[PDB]
């Protein structure tokens, strides 16, 4: 009704330069481990292997890493997740040419190196514990 479905599935194509804004609020945000989670996904199914997972516990960390054929890779973490509870937030995926920068509000909070050509992705997958007002590829 006010907010888009969750969980949330974008096509999408990315090239360098390419940023994925998303606009969200936390709810839930009572529960004992209350999370968001981004997918960029190489096909449009839920088996198909993912660049990079971005799924942040809210208050506590960020755990990302990659798919490939059912099997997680080089998992990394950061204890700086800026969010506030019941604040829209503003989450900002920058394509660069050897990472994906991760900025919350305007702010870097990590950097994933490619394990994979960012032309490789074609879906992004928004979930869990948020109210989704926008998601969009600008450039």
């Amino acid at each position: 009704m006010s907010s888009l479905p969750v969980p949330y599935k974008l096509p999408v194509s990315l090239s360098v330069g390419s940023c994925v804004i998303i606009k969200g609020t936390p709810i839930h945000s009572f529960i004992n481990d209350p999370q968001l989670q981004v997918d960029f996904y190489t096909d449009m199914d839920e088996d198909s292997d993912i660049a990079f997972r971005f799924r942040v516990h809210f208050g506590n960390h960020v755990v990302m890493n990659r798919r490939e054929f059912g099997i997680w890779m080089l998992e990394e973490t950061t204890d700086y997740v800026p969010f506030e509870d019941g604040k829209q937030f503003e989450l900002c995926i920058y394509v660069h040419y050897n990472e994906y920068e991760i900025k919350v509000n305007g702010i870097r909070i990590y950097g994933f190196v490619h394990r994979i050509p960012p032309s490789f992705v074609k879906m992004v997958q928004v979930s869990r514990d948020i109210s989704l007002t926008s998601v969009c590829v600008s450039n």
